[PDB]
This record gives C-alpha cells, structure tokens and sequence, in this order.
C-alpha cells in the first residue's frame, strides 16, 4: 500500500527516495505506482512547450510553465535550454567552433568535474558515418571528442545485460542480468522487462556506478527514467541538478533514451522512418549541451554518449521452429528469438535428456540458421555459461534470423523488422562510443573496444577506486588526458626450474619408441647450446610467461621452440616458436610416425606415457610444437619429446593438424614471421578461470595425464607488417584463439569434407583476446617488450572478430 497522500512540493524528482506510506516524488515513482497525488501538476508541468520565444524574453516568472524565460531563471537552474539563444544573442553550442578543452572550466565549488552519461537504445555503430548529415550536435561530440568506430557489446546483445554491464564492469554471467527474460531455479522466480520481480534486488549483482560512487562519498543522480518522462523534461532535471548547491549537487548523472531502438524494431536499422528518431536523438542532445553552455558547464562535464547495442534486419518469415526438429516439443520450455535457451517444462520428467535434444538439432538441415550447444561448449568469448540462469542448453541464432517453439507463438501473440540479441560479434550488433569533456582527449580516435572495459574509467574519471569487475583497468588510458591508472604487471608466484641431464634412458618405462638410434663436437657442442637456451631469443619474443599462481614447473630450451612444462599437469602449460616468413613446411618422415623420446631433463615420474594411449580407446595425442615447422631434420627429433606431448581426441587432431600444417605458414606468409604461443586449457567447472588439479574430470584412461577442455593459441607479429615478427621496432598485431577441444566435430556441419572447407571457420568462431587465456590459465604474457605497459594491456583485450568493415 501507498498512501499518495503527501506532497510534491518542492520535491520534485527528489534524489534521496521515501519508504511507503509516505508518497515518492522520484523519478522512478511511476513505476511503483506509487507518486503523490500532484507529482503531474508539480513535476510534469508542460505549459508553453519547451523553447523560449522572443515574446517569452524577460517574462515574469510563471511557476506553471514547464520551463522559464525570466531574468532570474540562470541562477533559479530552470530556463528551457535555449533560452540565452533567444533573449540574450547567444549562439548554440553545435555552431561554435570547436576549441580544446585542456583543463576542466568549472564555476567555483566544482570539487571535480560531473561526469553525464548518454545512453542510447538501439544505437547501432553505423548510424555515427550514415547518419551524420541529421545529427550534427552528436557528430560535433564525435569530430571534437574522443571516438571509437564502435564499442563491441556484450553477449547477449539485449538491452539490460548491456546497460547492466556498462554500469558494473562485469560479464552478464558475473552480474546475473544473463537476459531481458529469466528463471532462477534456486528463487523459483521470473524477471521479465514488463512487471514488478525485475526491481527486487536478488536479481542485480555485482555493484554498479551509483552504488560505487555513493560508497565512496560522490553523490549520483538517480539512473532509471519512468517511460512516461519526455525527454525534454530529463534534460532539464539533469540541468537543475547541476545548479543545486554544493553539498547536495550530484557528480554523476545519466540520461536515457529508448530510441532508436523503439521504431527500429517496428522499421529495421534503416527504414526510412528511423531518419526522424535520429533527429529528435540530435535535439535531445543539442538541448543537454546548450543548457549546460548557459549553465557554464560545457568546457566543465565529461558527456559520454554511448550505446547499448546495435540492431539488425529481423522478419517473422525469419523463423525456425522447434517443432520442425522435436518430436517431443510440448516437454520444453524455449526462450525465444535471436537466442534460444532450452530447459525441461518438468523438472520431474525423468525421460528429459538434453543430450537427445542436443542431437534432434544438429546439422538436421542444409541451410539451418541456429546452431545447438551445451552452454560450456560455446565460444569461450561469450563468457556465457557460469550463471544458474543460464539454461544449460543454447542455440546461438543466425544473425537477420529468430527460433521459436512453435509457429502459433509467432502468428498469436509480420508486426517488426528489426531485432538483436545475436552474437556480440556481429557487426549490426556493434554499438557506440564518444567521450567529450576536458578528461578525454581531443580530435582523437581510438580503436574499437568492449563495453565490460567503462566502468573503470567512468570510476577514473570521478576518481573512485572501481568495484572488482571483468575490464582490463589501463587498457583504455589512450582515451583520457588525465587520470590515468597506471598498473603494475602482477608479480610472478611460481619461478621455474631449468632442469639439465638428469636421467638415463632406460629408467623410463614409458611404453614409447622411435626410431632414433642413428647418430662429432661441431654439432655436438651446437645442441648443446640449444638444451642451454642459445636460440631462446628468437623464439621467446615478448619474455617468458608468467606464472601467477603455486606450481612446480620447467622451463625446457630446444632449437626451435621453449616451453614451460608442468610437471603437475604433466605437459606443458605453454610453448613458445616462431617461425619466420622464409620457413619450410616438412613432412614427418616415415620412420618417424609413432614416435615418441623421453625427456632426459624430466623424470619418468613427472613424464606421460604411451601405453596410457594405447589403452585409451578413445583418446589420442598430439604436439604442442608442431614437427612439420622444425628447423632441420635433426631438430625434428626435438618435436617427438614427450614433454612436447598432449592427449587429443582424433576428431580434435583434424583441427589442430591443419592449424600446425597450413595455417601457421600461412599466417607466417601474410604477417612477415608470427611468433606463436600454444597450450592447454582445463575449464572443468566453464567459470573462465584456470582449474586447479582437484577439479578435472576426465584423465587418460588409466593415468593421472589430465584432459584439457580447450586449446589455447597467441599469434603474434609486428604491427607494421613490413618488419620481420623477430625484429620488429614499434606496436605490436596479435590474434588469438581457444579451441573447444571435443571429441566430435558436430560443431561444423561441414566436418565430413576437407579441413579447408571447415576449420578456419571453426577457429574464427572461437577467437579469443590474450585476456581470455590469461584468466584460463593463470599465466601473463608480454611481459618483455620495449612497449608501455597499457599499451601492451589494450593488446591484450584485442578480439579479432575476422568481420568485414563496418
Ligand atoms: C569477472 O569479474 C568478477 C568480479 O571480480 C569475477 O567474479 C568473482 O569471482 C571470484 C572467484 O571465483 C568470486 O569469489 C568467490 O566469492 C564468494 C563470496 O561471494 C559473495 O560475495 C561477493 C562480494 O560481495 C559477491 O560479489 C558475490 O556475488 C555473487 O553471487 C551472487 C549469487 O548469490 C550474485 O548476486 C552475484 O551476481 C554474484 O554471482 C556470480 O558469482 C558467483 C560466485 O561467487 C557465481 O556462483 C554466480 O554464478 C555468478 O557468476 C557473493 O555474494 C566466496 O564464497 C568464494 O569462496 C569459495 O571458494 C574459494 C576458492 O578459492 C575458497 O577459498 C572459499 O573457502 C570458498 O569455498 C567454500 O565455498 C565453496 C562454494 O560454496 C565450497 O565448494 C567450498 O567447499 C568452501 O566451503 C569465492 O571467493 C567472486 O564472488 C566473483 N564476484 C562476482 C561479482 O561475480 C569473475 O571471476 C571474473 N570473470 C572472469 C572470466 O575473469
Ligand atoms: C533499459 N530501460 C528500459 O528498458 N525501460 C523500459 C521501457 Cl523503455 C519499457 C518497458 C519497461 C522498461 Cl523497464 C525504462 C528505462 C528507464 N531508465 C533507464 N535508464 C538506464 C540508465 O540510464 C542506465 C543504466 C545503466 C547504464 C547506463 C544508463 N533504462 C530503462
Ligand atoms: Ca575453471
Ligand atoms: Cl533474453
Ligand atoms: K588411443
Ligand atoms: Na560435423
Ligand atoms: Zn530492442
């Protein structure tokens, strides 16, 4: 119960809010049905419109009109925002040249300067260059401030998990927004965007801005905007806000606006109808920034304006239906559209088997626009598993398609033309960015960036010490003047050991042969030098990896690749080569085949073995250093150590194979030399982070030789592509991947054809930032350049996304 029996006066938008039976006057109380009785006559006045006119200059003050033209309105905080262009000869903001902001002009009380964050709904990257011609305040922000050709969201690509993350740092998975619709199986509760459960605070984890901001002593404006609050009138009770007195006065503001996404769904990203949402978007904005020019705060307020996620071409005729596929499909429960996620409808129907769910939809037909996966088997990119609201059976859509149970669900209950949802690394997804104020930088671009990565410098920029979240924090110090956050590189827990000669051959029992016994101090000495690290510098660019957490580990030299071999894993946990524009592909020779050497360096306690192989019917092995790129035929032997050796399901060995045959030369050929950095990853419990040796579920038949998930691989050359990968002087190029590493390529429905016709595309799904292997493995990287450390961070949450232009 609310007894709206209060008042609004002089309450209106109130920033501290009320417990009922006391009446809300905040922005938010339209919502909960809960305002006083006058919060419309007091806080929604409208009278007269929203621009002065010459007749209104110098009026007397008239408390009913929704903005003011009077003398005293500047320092009442109330004027319509044009009111100095019209009464006083002022010029608009868009019509001013544009001029540097070295430092923040702030009117004097200003402790720092406030912080105004523009979101805008639907905001697809493209509208910034295709729409340039009807938004002229935005594109001044745009040419003046600092840009990105776009901001990459999060996936899903759906409104809250987006706001959500842009709010906290954190991955849907880690702040439990994994969607606009969820269960929660442990509440046995919905949330939906229309209704009530979506405001109780079990839903909202992690700790967003305002909470961040409070804590720390910064007062906020509140964030929510009830949908009924023209646009205009958020304007001006942000612009209020900032005229109130020092000790009350917020720093940190957002406004909200639900356009463009509103008539995008209804006309597409670029019905002719979406020229007009833009427009008025371009007002909205014109308005914030004249009213902060006649408030003097234009050259003072850091503005970002940014965006949630993009939107795509989506028609009901777009549809797959489950019930073409699932004979049994009355016994799930599907959320719909441009993802889908599958649960029981039962929870005590015993007979409900994801696994033949999984397998009616697989490769069922030729041209079938979603694909099925358990949610631990998707693109480790996503980061979308480790949340007991995300159902463990995913279909990732097709971009420009929906899935829905049923045709009846689609025709009773074509209305749209637009949707989004889709993989975050599509490109009509992708979404905005601009930061404009005396913090960012000026007439720069910057390139493009994930949204998990603003928190921390919207926490930089009001110099508050951010929550713990997901963004790399340094990674984005290009975007700012000041107030950078200059970390240091963690330091390494584990040293290594560098092992020599310590064992004879015969104590391995091991269950291994080669053909080896074929045998001089020219090249005696010379290998000699190589087992003592002599090449290391040409195969270990960037310094060796750290190891950031307790383990017993090697460091083992070889003539063409240096690794750091785990004697608790019992392989390496990285391998490190690079191979040079010039190298040659070999074959491994016939004698050779099944070959497989102990490591004298490495006793047989700490060694795989191959009968461990042999027994394993389903579990083969292959190399982390390929033999194919070895140097010479004597350094080939290097390559069969069982050191460099790592279990793989022969379905995997198809993939990895045409990695280490054909891809690397080729990148080699394309990059001038890569240096490449591959390994294992062990994600048993898929929360993105390394598993210690208690959490793996699955060894080697009959040995403690743990099973990885995935597949790491770090490709790494010069920048400026016409300096050799070893000998480069400036920025570095990386691409990364990490491969699911699964006993059956039912992931490709090409897998039956050559790898040229599957792979690449398999790898180009599961591309990966450095950062991503970092956190699954518990390893730095790059700790050895010549490069600025957030430089070198920036670097590490680069995604190649392998998409066209946008
Ligand atoms: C992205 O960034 C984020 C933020 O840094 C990273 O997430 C963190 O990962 C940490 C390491 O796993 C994790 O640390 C754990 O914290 C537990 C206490 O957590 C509570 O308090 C914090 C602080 O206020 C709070 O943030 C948490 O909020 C979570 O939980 C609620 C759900 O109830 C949600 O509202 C909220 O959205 C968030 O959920 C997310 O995280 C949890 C995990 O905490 C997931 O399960 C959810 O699915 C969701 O993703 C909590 O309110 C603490 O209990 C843990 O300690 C256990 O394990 C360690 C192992 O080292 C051990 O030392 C302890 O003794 C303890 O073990 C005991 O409990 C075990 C489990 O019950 C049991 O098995 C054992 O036998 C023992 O009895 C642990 O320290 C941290 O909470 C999250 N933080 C957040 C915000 O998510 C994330 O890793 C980053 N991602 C990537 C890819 O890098
Ligand atoms: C997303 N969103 C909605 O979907 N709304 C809605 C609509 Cl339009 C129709 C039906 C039901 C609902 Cl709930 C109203 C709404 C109101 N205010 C906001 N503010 C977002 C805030 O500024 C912010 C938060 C995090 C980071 C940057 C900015 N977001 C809303
Ligand atoms: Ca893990
Ligand atoms: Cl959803
Ligand atoms: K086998
Ligand atoms: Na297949
Ligand atoms: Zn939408």
């Amino acid at each position: 119960w609310t007894a709206t029996s209060g008042s609004c006066k002089g309450r209106c938008f109130e920033l501290q809010e009320v417990g009922p039976p006391d009446c809300r006057c905040d922005n938010l109380c339209k919502s909960y049905s809960s305002c006083c009785h006058d919060f419309d006559e007091l806080c929604l006045k409208t009278a007269r419109g929203w621009e002065c006119t010459k007749d209104r200059c110098g009026e007397v003050r008239n408390e009913e009109n929704a903005c003011h033209c009077s003398e005293d309105c500047l320092s009442r905080g109330d004027c319509c925002t044009n009111y100095q262009v019209v009464c006083k000869g002022e010029s608009h903001w868009v019509d001013d040249d544009c001029e540097e902001i070295k430092v923040p002009e702030c009117p004097a009380g200003f402790v720092r300067p406030p912080l105004i964050i523009f979101s805008v709904d639907g905001f697809r990257a493209s509208y910034m260059k295709k729409g340039s011609k009807v938004m002229p305040n935005i594109e001044k922000l745009r040419s003046c401030g600092t840009h990105a050709p776009y901001m990459r969201p999060v996936y899903p690509t759906k409104t809250f998990p987006n706001l959500y993350t842009l709010a906290t740092g954190l991955y849907p998975e880690s702040h439990g927004i994994v969607g606009n619709s969820m269960y929660d199986p442990v509440f046995d509760a919905s949330f939906h965007l229309r209704g009530r459960e979506k405001f109780n605070h079990r839903w909202w984890g992690g700790q967003p801005l305002w909470i961040t901001a409070t804590k720390q002593g910064v007062r906020a404006g509140t964030f929510f905007w009830s949908v009924s609050i023209p646009h205009e009138r958020r304007i001006l009770t942000i612009l209020q806000w900032l005229s109130l007195p020092d000790n009350e006065r917020p720093s940190v503001y957002a406004f909200y606006s639900e356009q463009p996404d509103f008539s995008g769904h209804k006309y597409g990203p670029f019905g002719p109808e979406m020229t007009n949402p833009l427009r008025e978007i371009d007002k909205t904005v014109g308005q914030l920034m004249d009213g902060l020019k006649q408030l003097r705060l234009h050259r003072c307020v850091n503005v970002i304006f940014v965006g949630d996620h993009g939107m795509e071409d989506v028609t009901c005729d777009r549809t797959e239906f489950l019930s073409n596929y699932l004979t049994n499909v009355d016994d799930i429960t599907l959320v719909p559209g441009t993802l889908g996620r599958i649960r029981a409808k039962s929870i005590n129907n015993s007979k409900y088997d994801p696994k033949t769910i999984i397998a009616a939809l697989t490769c069922k037909k030729p041209d079938q626009h979603f694909k099925p996966y358990m949610k631990q088997h998707l693109p480790k990119r996503l980061h979308y598993a480790n949340n007991r609201r995300i159902e463990d059976i995913h279909l990732l859509v097709d971009r420009r398609w929906h899935v829905a149970r049923k045709p009846l669900d689609v025709y009773k209950k074509c209305f749209f033309q637009g949707d989004h949802g889709f993989d975050n690394k599509v490109n009509s997804m992708q979404t905005v960015f601009v930061g404009y104020g005396p913090t960012f930088k000026y007439r720069t671009k910057v390139p493009p960036f994930e949204n998990i990565e603003l928190y921390n410098v919207m926490c930089d920029l009001l110099g508050l010490k951010p929550a713990p979240n997901n963004g790399t924090h340094g990674s984005l110090n290009h975007l700012l003047r000041t107030n950078t956050f200059r970390p240091t590189m963690p330091d390494e827990v584990s040293r290594p050991n560098y092992p020599g000669i310590m064992y004879l051959q015969s104590e391995f029992d091991l269950g291994c042969t080669c053909d080896d016994k074929v045998e001089n101090k020219l090249e005696e000495l010379n290998k000699r030098l190589h087992t003592k690290g002599s090449t290391k510098e040409r195969h270990l660019l960037y310094g060796r990896p750290a190891v950031l957490y307790r383990t017993s580990y090697d460091i083992l030299y070889h003539t063409d690749f240096e690794s750091g071999y785990s004697e608790i894993f019992l392989m390496p946990l990285w391998t490190s080569y690079t191979i040079s524009k010039q190298a040659e592909v070999s074959s491994i020779p016939e004698h050779l085949t099944n070959c497989v050497r102990p490591d004298v360096r490495v006793s047989p306690g700490f060694s795989q073995n191959c009968l461990a192989y042999k027994n394993d019917k389903q579990m083969s092995y292959g190399f982390l250093f390929p033999p194919y790129l070895s140097s010479s035929p004597e350094a080939k032997y290097d390559a069969f150590l069982v050191t460099n050796m790592v279990p793989m399901y022969p379905a995997f060995k198809r993939v990895w194979a045409y990695f280490q045959r054909v891809l690397v030369k080729k990148y080699a050929s394309e990059r001038n030399g890569v240096n490449v950095i591959s390994g294992p990853i062990f994600d048993y419990n898929y929360d993105g982070l390394r598993d210690t040796e208690d959490e793996i579920k699955q060894y080697v038949e009959g040995s403690s030789i743990p099973v990885p998930t995935h597949y790491y691989s770090i490709i790494t050359s010069c920048l400026d592509f016409t300096q050799p990968a070893d000998k480069c002087d400036g920025p570095l190029s990386v691409s990364s991947f990490i491969l699911p590493h699964r006993p059956d390529n039912d992931e490709s429905c090409n897998s039956s054809e050559d790898e040229s016709k599957w792979v690449e595309e398999l790898m180009k799904m599961h591309t990966a930032r450095v950062r991503d292997i970092e956190h699954l493995t518990g390893l730095d990287f790059y700790r050895k350049t010549s490069r600025s450390y957030s430089e070198i961070l920036t670097l590490k949450t680069y995604l190649h996304t392998y998409e066209s232009e946008i």
